[PDB]
């Protein structure tokens, strides 16, 4: 994240952190993702793609920092990885970039709600807030393009949603922007999400409710001008959501 504030899991509490075992011992950190339900996690496709071994991956719930613990926090194992089947990267989109990741503590067990592990909401079938609508995202991306380390601690920021016509514009994004996917820029152009924070929730307030509106997926650059982040619209997946969800 360009930008923005540092936070805690407690303001962010259905934030997943998602790391990748290696080959020795050696942790690092892949993406972000959401809670949406005590046993599923939603994620970005774009994560995975290179390496889809589900027992490769470690979730974590409650946690604030990087590479230290939080207490509260939980460790998951994966015991189903759900990539989107029409996952492809063009130039710069990234299409249907969506994941599902089914968790299972090592006693077989799934989320246990608490002050630092809640649930966010799904949207309604194609109810999306009005354009121009401000909403959060969080992760533990780069603070700046040069950076080639991620900053410890969660952060967060407050993006702008973009209607498609004007992301759609010649000096945005042109038409690589599609329906299935939603713009969101400061506009300003000082914030934004940037490497490191794909799969993470972009939140937005919907009727007194918050909702997963998007997820983090790509953008030219980081924080430069006319050049929007790009979320995939959580709305337009519900089918593909509750199809693999069920069992
Ligand atoms: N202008 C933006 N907001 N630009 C933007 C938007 C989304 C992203 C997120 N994209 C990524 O996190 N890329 C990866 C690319 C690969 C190495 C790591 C882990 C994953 C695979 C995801 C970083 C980047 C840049």
């Amino acid at each position: 994240i360009i930008g923005g504030e540092f936070t805690t899991i407690e303001n962010q509490p259905w934030f997943a952190a998602i790391y990748r075992r290696h080959r020795g011992g050696s942790v690092t950190y892949v993406c972000g993702g959401s809670l949406i339900s005590p046993c599923w996690v939603i994620s970005a496709t774009h994560c995975f793609i290179d390496y889809p071994k589900k027992e490769d991956y470690i979730v974590y719930l409650g946690r604030s920092r990087l590479n230290s613990n939080t207490q509260g926090e939980m460790k998951f194992e994966v015991e189903n990885l759900i990539l989107h089947k029409d996952y492809s990267a063009d130039t710069l989109a990234h299409h249907n970039d969506i994941a599902l990741l089914k968790i299972r503590s090592k006693e077989g067990r799934c989320a246990q709600p608490s002050r630092t592990i809640q649930t966010i909401s799904l949207p309604s079938m194609y109810n999306d807030p009005q354009f121009g609508t401000s909403c959060e995202i969080t992760g533990f991306g780069k603070e700046n393009s040069t950076d080639y380390l991620y900053p410890e601690q969660l952060k967060m920021t407050v993006v702008k949603l973009i209607s498609h016509r004007e992301c759609q514009q010649p000096h945005y994004y042109g038409s690589e922007v599609t329906t299935k996917m939603l713009c969101a820029a400061d506009p300003q152009w000082k914030t934004d999400s940037c490497q490191g924070d794909s799969g993470g929730p972009l939140v937005c307030s919907l009727q007194g409710r918050m909702t997963l509106t998007g997820i983090v997926s790509w953008g030219r650059g980081c924080a430069l001008k006319d050049k929007p982040g790009v979320y995939t619209r959580v709305s337009h997946f519900l089918p593909w959501i509750r199809s693999h969800t069920k069992e």
